């Protein structure tokens, strides 16, 4: 129940909401229907129009009017946006050339530059070039301030995820809002676009930017707005918030626009219908840029013009139905459309079974359109997993269609032409993102970047402290002026043993044979040298990784590479070589292919054993470095040193000895030599941390070795390719992936044919940052190159997509 004769005079837009049953007058009170009798009269005036002309210049002031052209207009803060334009002589904002903003140049009173959000939905990141002839105030903020070619979205690429992600700096997992509709089953609860339920602040976790401010002291409100509010009374409330006394004015604002997501669906995102929504936003930016230029603010604040994804061609004839694919399809619910999320629909059915549902959905159709993943399968660069709410059997849907349950779901709902919420790699997915203001670059082009890194930066902007968040605080430090944080690296935790030779064959009995008993003092010295770190500058090209959690661990030297074998895991944490352009592939000799080495290094307590993977019909093991890539006959022997040895599915041997044996030299060729780092991954509860040992759910039958849930690999390069990986004396470029370790190759449908048709295709969907593989390790990469930390932490932030143009 509200009390809604209570009164908004003098009230409007205020800041503070106020409590129940008590009516309201805030930017959201139309949302809750809880608004005073009065709002609309007082707070949304309409009469007159919103802008200024000739005969109104001057004109004694009529309280009505839904903004003003009096005399008195600027003192009150309430002019119409072109009042200086159409009655002082003034240029719009657009109008004038761009000049650089070296330093803020703020009125009396400012105590730091303000920072303005204006969020576009549905804003494709081609639009700005596409769009740019018909958009002349979004395109001087971006030729002018600081933009990159495009934002990577969240996934899914759905409107409350990722605005939530860009106030928050977390990934939906963590914020919780992991889609526009939610079932929550500890609260037994539904989240949906339409209704108040979303309103319950329960489903909302992190910390977002406005409160963040508000706990340290800088005044900021909620970014939401109602509907109903049209976009000239938002930004009119906006500037009048700008009035107010220094003691009384936020500091942050947050625009929202609906378009051009609102027309995109209905036209497509390159109808022709799209033209006219763009002008509006455009003419929008307009307005509040010569709003600010009336305030002496135009130089003054922070401009974030930002979209929350893309938009896509999707029509109703493209919908794949599960309805011709399982037979039970009455017991489930489908939350439906650009991706799929199945659980039962009664928890008293203990018929349900999800091993049978992906089956029926798993490869059934030749040109199918969807595939089903368990969430804990699903690319760990999604980070679409932990979460209550994320129902366990997923779907990732092609992008251009659409998943139903049943036929009748889509005419009993063609209307729409465009739709998203893919996966966050799509290009049609991408969004857009500019800063112009004195902290940010004058005329700088950024390369492309994730939406979970603008927290910090805002909170940079802003002068704060972030909340813990999943940006890398510094690897945006390159868009800004000034305000830049400059992290310290994190200190290593664990520093390693480095072994001599301290064990006799004869103490190991692992089970393992090799046919190395075929027996010089020039290269004696020569392997001793290896042995003890001679070529570790070659292979370890940027410093070896610091282990930043507590445990036993030893530095391995060979001739063609290092590793840092873990006592506790009984296999190394990471393997570090590098292939030069001129590097030769052979062949595992005949002798050898079944050959395993006691590491006389390391204690047979710490050692895997062959008579495991013998024992355990399920399993089979490959080598973190590859034999192929020996430099010699003799080198080759080191390859095959049980410390090398990790545990793999033969099914997954198919995948990682093509990488090994084919992938790695293609690269080395193509990218003028390269270095590698491969290693486990052990996330059983699939938060996307490193386990403990206590959380490994699989071991090699009968044994202590612990079996991971994916590999890694990072690759980097110089960037300048004219000079090799080991001699590369500017900025790197890098490539990595984290392979599910699969007992199958179900999610590959092509996997019955040779690997150079599918096994790449695999990879590409597994890319990787770097800092994805550093919190699933616990690792720290790139200690010790050449260039600054920021630089290295905007290369660790670095996605290898595989898109197009
Ligand atoms: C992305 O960045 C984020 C932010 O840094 C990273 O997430 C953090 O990760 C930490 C480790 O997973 C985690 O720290 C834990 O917090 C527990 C206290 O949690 C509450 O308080 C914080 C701080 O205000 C708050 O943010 C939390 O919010 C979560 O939960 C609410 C509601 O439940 C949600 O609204 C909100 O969205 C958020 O949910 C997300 O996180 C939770 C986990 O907290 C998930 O379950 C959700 O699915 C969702 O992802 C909380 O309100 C604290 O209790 C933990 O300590 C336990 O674990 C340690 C191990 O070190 C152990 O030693 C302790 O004894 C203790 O164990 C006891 O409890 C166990 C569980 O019952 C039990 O099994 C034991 O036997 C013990 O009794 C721990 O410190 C931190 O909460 C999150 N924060 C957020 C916001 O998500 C994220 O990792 C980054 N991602 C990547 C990939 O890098
Ligand atoms: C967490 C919190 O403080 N809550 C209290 C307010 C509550 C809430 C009440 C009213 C409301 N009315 C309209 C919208 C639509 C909207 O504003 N948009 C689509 C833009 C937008 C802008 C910024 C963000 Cl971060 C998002 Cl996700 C969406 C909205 O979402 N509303 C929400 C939510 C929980
Ligand atoms: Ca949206
Ligand atoms: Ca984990
Ligand atoms: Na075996
Ligand atoms: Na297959
Ligand atoms: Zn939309």
């Amino acid at each position: 129940w509200t009390a809604t004769s209570g009164s908004c005079k003098g009230r409007c837009f205020e800041l503070q909401e106020v409590g129940p049953p008590d009516c309201r007058c805030d930017n959201l009170c139309k949302s809750y229907s809880s608004c005073c009798h009065d709002f609309d009269e007082l707070c949304l005036k309409t009469a007159r129009g919103w802008e200024c002309t000739k005969d109104r210049c001057g004109e004694v002031r009529n309280e009505e009017n839904a903004c003003h052209c009096s005399e008195d207009c600027l003192s009150r803060g309430d002019c119409c946006t072109n009042y200086q334009v159409v009655c002082k002589g003034e240029s719009h904002w657009v109008d004038d050339d761009c000049e650089e903003i070296k330093v803020p140049e703020c009125p009396a009173g400012f105590v730091r530059p303000p920072l303005i959000i204006f969020s576009v939905d549905g804003f494709r990141a081609s639009y700005m070039k596409k769009g740019s002839k018909v958009m002349p105030n979004i395109e001087k903020l971006r030729s002018c301030g600081t933009h990159a070619p495009y934002m990577r979205p969240v996934y899914p690429t759905k409107t409350f995820p990722n605005l939530y992600t860009l106030a928050t700096g977390l990934y939906p997992e963590s914020h919780g809002i992991v889609g526009n509709s939610m079932y929550d089953p500890v609260f037994d609860a539904s989240f949906h676009l339409r209704g108040r339920e979303k309103f319950n602040h329960r489903w909302w976790g992190g910390q977002p930017l406005w409160i963040t401010a508000t706990k340290q002291g800088v005044r900021a409100g909620t970014f939401f707005w109602s509907v109903s509010i049209p976009h000239e009374r938002r930004i009119l409330t906006i500037l009048q918030w700008l009035s107010l006394p220094d003691n009384e004015r936020p500091s942050v604002y947050a625009f929202y626009s609906e378009q051009p997501d609102f027309s995109g669906h209905k036209y497509g995102p390159f109808g022709p219908e799209m033209t006219n929504p763009l002008r509006e936003i455009d003419k929008t930016v307009g307005q509040l840029m010569d709003g600010l230029k009336q305030l002496r603010l135009h130089r003054c604040v922070n401009v974030i013009f930002v979209g929350d994804h893309g938009m896509e061609d999707v029509t109703c004839d493209r919908t794949e139905f599960l309805s011709n694919y399982l037979t039970n399809v009455d017991d489930i619910t489908l939350v439906p459309g650009t991706l799929g999320r199945i659980r039962a629909k009664s928890i008293n059915n203990s018929k349900y079974d999800p091993k049978t549902i992906i089956a029926a959905l798993t490869c059934k159709k030749p040109d199918q359109h969807f595939k089903p993943y368990m969430k804990q399968h699903l690319p760990k660069r999604l980070h679409y997993a932990n979460n209550r709410r994320i129902e366990d059997i997923h779907l990732l849907v092609d992008r251009r269609w659409h998943v139903a349950r049943k036929p009748l779901d889509v005419y009993k709902k063609c209307f729409f032409q465009g739709d998203h919420g893919f996966d966050n790699k799509v290009n049609s997915m991408q969004t857009v993102f500019v800063g112009y203001g004195p902290t940010f670059k004058y005329r700088t082009k950024v390369p492309p970047f994730e939406n979970i890194e603008l927290y910090n930066v805002m909170c940079d902007l802003l002068g704060l402290k972030p909340a813990p968040n999943n940006g890398t605080h510094g690897s945006l430090n390159h868009l800004l002026r000034t305000n830049t944080f400059r992290p310290t690296m994190p200190d290593e935790v664990s520093r390693p043993n480095y072994p001599g030779i301290m064990y006799l064959q004869s103490e190991f009995d692992l089970g393992c044979t090799c046919d190395d008993k075929v027996e010089n003092k020039l290269e004696e010295l020569n392997k001793r040298l290896h042995t003890k770190g001679s070529t570790k500058e070659r292979h370890l090209l940027y410093g070896r990784p610091a282990v930043l959690y507590r445990t036993s661990y030893d530095i391995l030297y060979h001739t063609d590479f290092e590793s840092g074998y873990s006592e506790i895991f009984l296999m190394p944490l990471w393997t570090s070589y590098t292939i030069s352009k001129q590097a030769e592939v052979s062949s595992i000799p005949e002798h050898l292919t079944n050959c395993v080495r006691p590491d006389v290094r390391v204690s047979p307590g710490f050692s895997q054993n062959c008579l495991a993977y013998k024992n355990d019909k399920q399993m089979s093991y490959g080598f973190l470095f590859p034999p192929y890539l020996s430099s010699s006959p003799e080198a080759k022997y080191d390859a095959f040193l049980v410390t090398n040895m990790v545990p793999m599915y033969p099914a997954f041997k198919r995948v990682w000895a093509y990488f090994q044996r084919v992938l790695v030299k293609k690269y080395a060729s193509e990218r003028n030599g390269v270095n590698v780092i491969s290693g486990p991954i052990f996330d059983y509860n699939y938060d996307g941390l490193r386990d403990t040992e206590d959380e490994i759910k699989q071991y090699v039958e009968g044994s202590s070795i612990p079996v991971p849930t994916h590999y890694y690999s990072i690759i980097t390069s110089c960037l300048d390719f004219t000079q090799p990986a080991d001699k590369c004396d500017g900025p790197l470029s890098v490539s990595s992936f984290i392979l599910p370790h699969r007992p199958d190759n179900d999610e590959s449908c092509n996997s019955s044919e040779d690997e150079s048709k599918w096994v790449e295709e695999l990879m590409k969907m597994h890319t990787a940052r770097v800092r994805d593989i550093e919190h699933l390790t616990g690792l720290d990469f790139y200690r010790k190159t050449s260039r600054s930390y920021s630089e290295i932490l905007t290369l660790k932030t670095y996605l290898h997509t595989y898109e197009s143009e």
